[PDB]
């Protein structure tokens, strides 16, 4: 941890935080909601030490990386934008990529892009977001499991920030960490109640220690939801947006993980999808797809060691 770098760079207009260690190949990570460059921690450890260059950002808007005011200023094109730069920086042609929920999507914007700037994906939680050009994102979404989705309820400004603030950050940060019931997420109307999670536990899980919380909750305290939430609430743009690439198919080489109790994989058709073709269809180098026993959504913290095994293993081929 010590021995991991942290350096500020100016990447497309923003001062962004960025995690270094070890030599090689660029193997580049990507966070999501509502974590950290922190939640690599063992993989940046693990794949340093194998002679990799691990690089793990705060994402715009998260931790130590500056927060744009504008809802705007949040679409998926901004994120790539910031992407596309810091690998400049890096110096390298292509990386290896590594990302997790919202980093993700992300990642997948990236690799539809830019395919050529990525030599094989490991991706977590997250599926392609198959572009419906029938119906919007969100709009299937809320047609789906209704207003109290939790990302129909993080879309109006301000008001999912105010309910969290009602329950206090650390509250909020331990309801969604601590989460290992399946199924869409769905909130009670008008408040954040219990949330993600209607069965908190009194003490953290194993793969959590009160250090990691308090980390978190360190730097939500600061920035508070604002940012990250504003991912969420660019998806219906970011679908108008990405009709250039309607029908398209993705050829980089990809490895699909997912948490067995995960929401993601267990909600929204994703089981179909991912294993009933339409996922090879849109990815024709989707190589294996894992899903880890009794393992929930931050499966990279909840199983490091797989993950690191996992990763490795697959871009070694490369």
């Amino acid at each position: 941890m010590e021995e991991i770098e942290h350096r500020t760079v100016e990447v497309n207009g923003i001062k962004m935080h960025v995690a270094e260690k070890g030599e090689g190949p660029v193997v580049l990570f990507l966070h999501g909601f509502p974590e950290l460059w922190y939640s690599w921690r063992h993989q940046i450890l693990a794949l340093s030490s194998r002679g990799y260059r691990a690089v793990a950002p705060d994402l715009r808007g998260y931790g130590d990386t500056e927060a744009p005011v504008s809802i705007s200023s949040y679409t998926g094109f901004h994120i790539v934008g910031d992407l596309i730069a810091l690998i400049d920086l890096l110096g390298v042609d292509q990386v290896f990529l590594v990302a997790h929920d919202w980093g993700a999507i992300i990642g997948w914007y990236l690799c539809t892009f830019h395919p050529d700037r990525v030599k094989a994906y490991v991706c977590l939680s997250v599926p392609l977001l198959h572009r419906d050009p029938n119906i919007r994102t969100v709009d299937a979404m809320r047609a789906m499991y209704g207003d109290d989705y939790y990302i129909c309820r993080f879309q109006k400004p301000g008001e999912m920030e105010a309910q969290m603030a009602e329950v206090g950050t650390e509250y909020v940060l331990k309801n969604i960490l601590t989460t290992r019931k399946p199924g869409p997420p769905i909130f009670p109307k008008g408040e954040y109640g219990t949330g993600f999670n209607p069965d908190m536990p009194n003490s953290l899980p194993s793969w959590l220690t009160q250090d990691d919380l308090a980390y978190y909750v360190s730097k939500y305290e600061k920035t508070g939801f604002t940012g990250p939430l504003n991912y969420y609430r660019n998806m219906n743009l970011n679908w108008e947006l990405t009709a250039p690439w309607s029908g398209g198919k993705i050829q980089v080489p990809v490895k699909f993980i997912t948490g067995e109790l995960d929401q993601v994989y267990t909600s929204l058709n994703m089981k179909e999808y991912i294993h009933g073709g339409g996922f090879k269809q849109d990815v024709p180098n989707l190589e294996e797809v894992i899903v880890q026993k009794n393992v929930a959504h931050f499966n990279n913290q909840e199983a490091a060691e797989e993950i690191n095994n996992h990763i490795y293993d697959f871009i070694k081929k490369f």
